[PDB]
């Protein structure tokens, strides 16, 4: 429906980020998250997308990281 | 110090959420993430706050869960 901003957390984010671009034509930006410490980098995938692209992405997650999850802003 | 929305990812989130309320009087919502599967729940702390507060919270993270991190919308 209306476009929502999504953060995806995952150990396998580089791989899910590539497949999102390859197979879904999605433009994502790799955000750097504020850890408890500045040394402790953890990056999050950010992607703005229609409420219906989300399902396609969810199913992509199932295939790559069952432990990944998304924050829907 | 513009009020900004924050997500805190941590395994020890219940402890973090309580100390945020007790010692910083911060009001937080325990948001639920969209995982790859829905049986696989993961909870996120949501909190709107000024940047000064973010520094106090960050220091609280160090104190509880070093692996925790924050997404600043």
């Amino acid at each position: 429906d209306q476009q929502t901003m999504v953060y995806i957390v995952s150990a396998k984010r580089k791989i899910i980020a590539d497949r999102m671009l390859q197979e879904l034509d999605l433009g994502v930006t790799m955000l750097q998250a504020v850890g408890a410490y500045k040394n402790n980098e953890t990056e999050v995938i950010m992607c703005v997308m229609r409420k219906a692209t989300l399902v396609k992405v969810r199913n992509l997650l199932k295939e790559v990281d069952p432990d990944a999850f998304m924050i829907v802003s």
